[PDB]
């Protein structure tokens, strides 16, 4: 299914509209958006195309919330667009259901394209907590698409599908508690992220200790 001669897609919508909040001295609530993004991510390859959504597409209207799913099918589909047909997924994935007729209803032009919706727990979003990603969303001033390796280096030595489960334990981890994972993914001071990479680069035996930690951090909370 997700890693055979077939391109796979997951579209994560979740941080595409967001908001900060904050009672004022008069005791009324201000509501200002800041720049969020979709994440667009093929799980065989480790390729993310990061939809860097500024502030300034929501000035018209009413429940963005929901308007930003419909922002966000848009994107996909311009990303689709903007592709060889030899590089458009064949299916596309999405773990928020609020996305399925959006979708639908933009890729009608594509009768090739499976969309559906999935039960799992893929908290791609949680890339915000990552300072590389956080800062670059936050300090945007226009609408960009930026290309990033989410596996690093990981395939000269893993496969596809171990590479998208340490992944998956990432994220999930960052999302359920962001200092502890912090910690686990740092086992020594000398641990070093490179600059063109995400993640730490760490030995088979420290993945292994690491991955376990990361297991036992989504299992408590
Ligand atoms: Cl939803
Ligand atoms: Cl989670």
């Amino acid at each position: 299914e997700l890693f055979s001669n077939q391109i796979i897609w997951f579209v994560e919508d979740t941080n595409v509209y967001r908001v900060t909040i904050h009672k004022t001295f008069e005791g009324n609530l201000t509501t200002k958006p800041i720049n969020g993004a979709i994440f667009i991510f093929n799980p065989r390859t480790g390729q993310l195309f990061l939809k860097i959504i500024h502030t300034s597409v929501w000035a018209g209207q009413k429940r963005l919330g929901q308007l930003a799913k419909w922002k966000t099918a848009e994107e996909v589909a311009a990303l689709i667009r903007s592709l060889p047909v030899e590089e458009q997924p064949k299916q596309i994935i999405v773990t928020r259901k609020g996305m399925l007729d959006p979708l639908e209803v933009h890729l009608l032009d594509f009768p090739n394209i499976v969309i559906k919706g999935s039960e799992l727990q893929l908290p791609f979003q949680a890339c915000l907590k990552v300072e590389k990603f956080g800062d670059l969303i936050l300090k945007a001033t226009e609408p960009q698409m930026v290309l990033f390796n989410l596996y690093d280096d990981w395939l000269k030595t893993i496969s596809s599908y171990t590479a998208f489960s340490r992944l998956i334990l990432i994220l999930r981890a960052l999302h359920v508690n962001n200092d502890r994972a912090k910690v686990i993914l740092k086992p020594d001071k000398t641990t070093i992220t490179e600059p063109h990479h995400i993640w730490p680069t760490l030995t088979d035996e420290e993945w292994i200790k690491v991955e376990v930690q990361l297991k036992d951090l989504i299992l408590a909370d």
